[PDB]
């Protein structure tokens, strides 16, 4: 009958969080003993066992494209890219206006392939006036050069050995630190104490809606954020089912997101070797440019093994019937900006942009096989490009050095962001080509299952239990309350385990070889994580110590919880509420019993007895 | 600057073995029970700071930009809690 | 004196400049030296915290 | 220019107090320096930033 309020932590509750994560990579990207490979910094190691616990009979909402990974994860990469362009030196006096000749004297210029590139070699080699490491001295020197890092002066009547580089009218440029490559790692994001990850295990769990089958980890998977444009590289598979999502199936504007099922090889390559001449242009400032190539140049090509993309293609259109039976059109993009132009990537370093050629020629409406008969071994071309504008960063442009020697290139195939024409008819028939403008896209693909989750142990409860007057991280919890009592020794200690990760650093300041100060956001918003969360559990404690329930987690009160709940046993309360039904009943009046429990508790408290005791 | 800390004499003793900072203008008897309103907001620092929303950015983008505010905003933060820390651990002792 | 570093942070006065004046001038000594303070005091913290339990 | 050695004479207007005359410019019109260039450096305000008070 008594209804007396009783106080509970370290509780499992799981809420929507918005935190920072912390950056991490297995042991492989550490011992590799370089300073940094395009993540190797001292970021904190992952733990040598983060520990994935199952959790069953409960559930949980995605909204996989409103979550706030992506964000902080583009904006530390920028970060670590311009940490890592500060070092390089220089590009500014390679702007004068230089003199090339496009016919070398190399042996081959039309290879065996033509598809408006032959004639488009961009393979020129070029005389440039660089200055000394003196102050005066200048002088000419000659190496090699593509077409699409320049244009030709439109200034008089035509090129006649007269270039400008595209950027640097726009903006600076300096080079790239050849040293630091641009190679992926699996990169793992942790959360602080106080905050987890919650995986849906489910395979035909769309990317939002509700999921049962969760899993709280410590990080995530190692992601290989890898830049590829109207593609994905090695990404995560969607295992059982190829997986089809889009903001807005309706709207034809969304991005249509895929998760393929298996992978299939790209070999492109440049065959003909590369070379470097590092010609030093100031006081310890030295360009590395393309020295001559030996051999005969030929172009840059790529073939796709079209056999088994048929088979892929095949579930995929069987995948695209989401409200047909027969009907589907492929085309290609039609024009915008270069990347969204042609499947857009880097290899090494050397932005690769191997063509979208035979995407558009395929249409799988009335009969499959039909596709699945021409087994093509898809020859085409595949340009490279030096310069890009990161993130439409049109700033101090970044020069990609060489890659000596020949240049192969493999990457797996995981999904097609496709994009549906608006113009175009509703029902008589759909249009799909490749899109590849948000990068983000790409990266929120696989975090569909990722959700960050905050820890809240707080609990309150009435039962008939009080004191006497004055005068498993997250799991087994599906529907649960007495089973709350038996673990909050584990749970309270899985809580604060961000000593654990603060264990592991190993950032005294340098990590491989040498380092600048490179000290940015990252570490310092992660120190500052740190005292949020440290900040919350003295809080935390300290108004367990106003209502003094510092000693155990267990704690009644004096005031009985008044009677304008709605009426509801105790057994019910304990059998079919899970913890979480309860406290979504009481939100508005949890303040009140902080209120009470925080005045009533204190100010009644009177100070002695002196009638009985032991003396 | 606020020493929540005070002492006086009365006949009160323990037993042996063997409204931000108003609501008492001139009191010592009423004051004697006021004391949670400034205790409750002393170690309330989490909410001042939970309206920073500093995650990086506010408009579109920025760059770094943390700098000598920010930095002296953390330690701050961080001697007003070890100020606290000490107290509650003498209060322990 | 187990917790009793702020007795040797009272004296910093690091309040921008000391002696003329200068630039910005934070750097990986005074946010280390922080990040040392922020951890010696989370050590003991935590040994707090598993001595309330 | 943009380009490194490519030079364009191009016309501007500046202030009188500004700029002060230089060479023993008793009476032509002899070049002009900056009043505060010869004493330190020089940078653009970036005009997006406004100064105004909040
Ligand atoms: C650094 O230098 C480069 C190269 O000069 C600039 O990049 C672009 O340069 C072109 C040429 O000056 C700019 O103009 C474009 O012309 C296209 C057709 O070219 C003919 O016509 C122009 C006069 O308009 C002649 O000068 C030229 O010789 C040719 O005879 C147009 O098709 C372009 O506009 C249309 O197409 C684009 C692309 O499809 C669409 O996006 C547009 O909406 C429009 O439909 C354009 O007018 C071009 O503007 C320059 N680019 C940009 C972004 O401005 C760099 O601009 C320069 N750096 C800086 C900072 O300016
Ligand atoms: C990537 O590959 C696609 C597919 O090949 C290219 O798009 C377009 O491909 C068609 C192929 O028929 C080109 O049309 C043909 O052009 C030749 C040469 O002018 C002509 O003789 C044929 O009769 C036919 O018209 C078309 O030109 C081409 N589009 C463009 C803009 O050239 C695409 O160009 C390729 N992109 C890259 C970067 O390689
Ligand atoms: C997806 O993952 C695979 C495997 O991790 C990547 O394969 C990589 O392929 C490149 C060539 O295509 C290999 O390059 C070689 O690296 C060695 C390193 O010492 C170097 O000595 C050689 O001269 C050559 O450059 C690379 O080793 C290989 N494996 C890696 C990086 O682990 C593949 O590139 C990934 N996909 C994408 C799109 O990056
Ligand atoms: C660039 O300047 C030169 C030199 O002129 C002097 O310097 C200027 C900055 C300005 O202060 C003038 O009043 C000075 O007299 C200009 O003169 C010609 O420069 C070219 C290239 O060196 C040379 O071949 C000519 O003989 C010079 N002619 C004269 C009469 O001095 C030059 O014209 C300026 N650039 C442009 C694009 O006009
Ligand atoms: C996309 O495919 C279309 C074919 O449907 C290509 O269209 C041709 O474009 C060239 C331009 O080089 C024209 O000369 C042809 O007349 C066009 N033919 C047709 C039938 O439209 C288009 O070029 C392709 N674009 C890309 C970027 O691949
Ligand atoms: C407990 O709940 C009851 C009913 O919900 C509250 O009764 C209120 O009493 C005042 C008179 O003091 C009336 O003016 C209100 O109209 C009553 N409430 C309702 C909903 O009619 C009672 O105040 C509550 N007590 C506490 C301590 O919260
Ligand atoms: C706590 O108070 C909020 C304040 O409105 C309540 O929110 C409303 O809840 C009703 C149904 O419970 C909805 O129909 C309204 O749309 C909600 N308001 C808004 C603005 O959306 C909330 O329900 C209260 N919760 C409890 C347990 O009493
Ligand atoms: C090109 O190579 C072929 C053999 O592959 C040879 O017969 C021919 O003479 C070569 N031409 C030049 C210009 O080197
Ligand atoms: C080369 O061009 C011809 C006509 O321009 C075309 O028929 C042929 O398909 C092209 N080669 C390739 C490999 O596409
Ligand atoms: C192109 O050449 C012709 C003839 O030499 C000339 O008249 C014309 O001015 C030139 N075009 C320019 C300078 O833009
Ligand atoms: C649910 O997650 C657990 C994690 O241990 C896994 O073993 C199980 O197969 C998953 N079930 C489904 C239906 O995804
Ligand atoms: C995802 O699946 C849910 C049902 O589980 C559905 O309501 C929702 O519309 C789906 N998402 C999209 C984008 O259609
Ligand atoms: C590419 O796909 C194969 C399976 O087809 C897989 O074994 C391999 O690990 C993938 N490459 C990655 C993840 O880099
Ligand atoms: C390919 O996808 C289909 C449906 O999308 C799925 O049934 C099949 O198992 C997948 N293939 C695998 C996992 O090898
Ligand atoms: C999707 O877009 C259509 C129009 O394109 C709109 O009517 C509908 O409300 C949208 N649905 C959602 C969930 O945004
Ligand atoms: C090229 O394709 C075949 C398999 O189809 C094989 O030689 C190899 O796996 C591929 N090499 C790459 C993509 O570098
Ligand atoms: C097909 O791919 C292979 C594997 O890299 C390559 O050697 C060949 O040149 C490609 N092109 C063909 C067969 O036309
Ligand atoms: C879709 O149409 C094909 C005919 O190409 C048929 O074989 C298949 O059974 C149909 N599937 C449906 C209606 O689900
Ligand atoms: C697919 O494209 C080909 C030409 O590439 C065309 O002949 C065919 O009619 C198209 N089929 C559909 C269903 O769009
Ligand atoms: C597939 O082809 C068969 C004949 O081979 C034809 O009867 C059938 O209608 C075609 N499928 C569709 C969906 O039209
Ligand atoms: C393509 O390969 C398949 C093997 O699955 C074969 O049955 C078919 O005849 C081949 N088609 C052609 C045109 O070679
Ligand atoms: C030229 O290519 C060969 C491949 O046969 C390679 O061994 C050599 O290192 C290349 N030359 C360079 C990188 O200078
Ligand atoms: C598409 O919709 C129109 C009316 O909006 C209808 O007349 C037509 O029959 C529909 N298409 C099919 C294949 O039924
Ligand atoms: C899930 O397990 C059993 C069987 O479904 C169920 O009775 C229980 O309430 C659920 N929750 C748990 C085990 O935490
Ligand atoms: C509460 O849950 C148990 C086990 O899941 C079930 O047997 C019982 O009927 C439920 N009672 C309700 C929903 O009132
Ligand atoms: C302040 O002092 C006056 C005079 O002793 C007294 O009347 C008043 O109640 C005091 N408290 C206030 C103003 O809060
Ligand atoms: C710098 O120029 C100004 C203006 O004439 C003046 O202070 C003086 O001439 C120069 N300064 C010095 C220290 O000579």
């Amino acid at each position: 009958e008594n209804l007396w309020v009783t106080v509970y932590y370290g509780v499992p509750v799981w809420k929507d969080a918005e935190t920072t994560l912390f950056c991490a990579s297995d042991a492989k990207a550490y011992d590799t003993e370089v300073h940094n490979v395009w993540a190797t910094h001292a970021c904190v190691p992952t733990d040598p066992n983060p520990q994935e616990i199952y959790m069953e009979n409960v559930t949980e909402e995605f909204n996989m494209w409103k979550n706030n990974m992506v964000e902080q994860m583009h904006t530390d990469i920028i970060s670590l890219w311009d940490q890592s362009l500060k070092p390089c030196v220089q590009l500014t006096p390679l702007c004068v206006t230089l003199d090339c000749s496009y016919n070398i004297t190399n042996n081959i210029t039309n290879s065996i392939t033509n598809s408006s590139v032959n004639m488009r070699e961009e393979i020129k080699n070029c005389s440039f006036n660089m200055t000394t490491e003196l102050r005066d001295k200048n002088r000419k020197v000659y190496s090699l050069f593509y077409k699409l890092d320049v244009v030709q002066i439109n200034n008089g009547n035509n090129s006649s050995n007269l270039y400008r580089l595209i950027n640097c009218n726009t903006s600076a440029l300096t080079q790239a630190c050849p040293k630091v490559t641009f190679e992926p790692i699996p990169i793992r994001y942790c959360a602080p104490a106080g905050y987890a990850i919650l995986k849906c295990n489910d395979k035909e769990f769309n990317g939002t809606g509700l999921c049962k089958n969760v899993s709280t980890v410590q990080c995530t998977h190692g992601i290989r954020p890898v830049v590829s444009t109207q593609l994905l590289l090695n990404g995560s598979l969607a295992e059982g089912k190829v997986m089809i999502r889009s903001e807005n199936i309706t709207n034809n504007v969304k991005n249509i997101i895929v998760q393929l099922n298996e992978t299939v090889t790209i070999n492109c390559t440049r065959p003909n070797n590369n070379t470097r001449k590092s010609v030093r242009i100031g006081p310890g400032q030295t360009f590395y440019a393309t020295g001559d190539i030996i051999g005969d140049i030929r172009q840059a090509h790529c073939n796709v093994s079209g056999s088994q993309w048929n088979r892929a293609l095949h579930q995929v259109v069987g995948q695209l019937r989401e409200y047909w039976n027969t009907t589907i059109i492929f085309k290609n993009s039609s024009g915008g900006d270069l990347e969204i132009t042609t499947h857009s990537f880097n290899c090494g370093g050397e932005f690769f942009y191997c063509n979208t050629s035979g995407l558009f020629n395929s249409n799988w409406t009335h009969n499959d096989t039909a596709s699945m008969k021409p087994n093509d071994t898809i020859t085409l071309p595949c340009r490279i490009k030096q310069i890009i504008n990161m993130w439409q960063r049109v700033g101090q442009a970044i020069y990609a050095p060489p890659i000596q020697g020949v240049i192969r290139c493999e990457s797996n195939i995981t999904g097609l962001i496709l994009t549906r024409d608006g113009g175009g008819n509703i029902n008589e028939s759909q249009i799909f080509r490749p899109g590849g403008g948000d990068m983000r896209d790409n990266w929120r693909s696989e975090l569909y299952k990722y959700k960050v989750v905050r820890i809240e142990p707080l609990g309150v409860a009435p039962t008939k239990a009080k004191r006497r007057v004055v005068e498993g991280f997250l799991g087994t919890a599906g529907s649960t309350m007495g089973a709350a009592s038996i673990t909050l020794t584990v749970q309270v200690r899985k809580l604060l385990s961000g000593i654990v990760q603060q264990q592991s650093n190993l950032l005294r300041a340098i990590e491989a070889q040498q380092h600048l100060l490179k000290l940015t956001v990252w570490g310092i918003k992660q120190l500052q994580a740190r005292v949020l969360a440290v900040e919350r559990y003295l809080r935390d404690q300290q108004l367990l110590g106003i209502w003094g329930c510092s000693g155990k987690l267990i704690c009644t009160t004096n005031v009985p919880w008044n009677s304008s709940w709605s009426n509801k046993s105790e057994r019910e309360i304990w059998e079919n509420m899970t913890w979480l039904q309860w406290d979504k009943e009481i939100s508005n009046y949890t303040h009140i019993i902080y209120e009470l429990i925080e005045e009533s508790q204190k100010q009644q408290e009177k100070n002695e007895q002196e009638l009985l005791e032991l003396d």
